[PDB]
């Protein structure tokens, strides 16, 4: 878990994301699409959009990335109680969209690399050990919904 103060960090930060979530959602998906292309061809809608330029130009993409950085946000706002909100993203990650979970730590790293890049010099060493935990969390009770349900890739 994470400490009262580890989560008030994560929250503050999480407020550089949402002054415009769709521009980091955008940069978020690139980094995690350019960095590992095998993730891009879970996206049936934009697994032709195989290159950086390809992917800005899409406000198709941009809208899914502000779907996943919404989704990410009403997560953290529960500072780990987040059990109800987790069980169908588990649950579609694993059985419709055949994610990995290893895909989830690629997500993670790429979180922690476009706060740097956005916000270079304003993202304290504190704030990022505690982002770290957070989403460290977030995929570790992931994991346990897909170990109950044997899904691999």
């Amino acid at each position: 878990g994470l400490s009262d103060g580890e989560w008030q960090q994560v929250l503050n930060v999480w407020g550089k994301v949402e002054a415009d979530i769709a521009g980091h959602g955008q940069e978020v998906l690139i980094r995690l699409f350019t960095g590992h292309p095998e993730t891009l061809e879970k996206f049936d809608e934009f697994k032709h959009l195989k290159t950086e330029a390809e992917m800005k130009a899409s406000e198709d993409l941009k809208e899914h990335g502000t779907v996943v950085l919404t989704a990410l946000g009403g997560i953290l706002k529960k500072k780990g109680h987040h059990e109800a909100e987790l069980k169908p993203l588990a649950q579609s990650h694993a059985t419709e969209h055949k994610i990995p979970i290893k895909y989830l730590e690629f997500i993670s790293d790429a979180i922690i690399h476009v706060l740097h890049s956005k916000h270079p010099g304003d993202f304290g060493a504190d704030a990022q050990g505690a982002m770290t935990k957070a989403l460290e969390l977030f995929r570790n009770d992931i994991a346990a919904k897909y170990k109950e349900l044997g899904f691999q890739g």
